[PDB]
């Protein structure tokens, strides 16, 4: 899952698992 996004390249980079990284 995610917790913090924006949108793609800002927000899920590495940022995919976001929880973590």
């Amino acid at each position: 899952r995610i917790h913090m996004v924006y949108s793609k390249r800002s927000g899920k980079p590495r940022g995919y698992a976001f929880i973590e990284y």
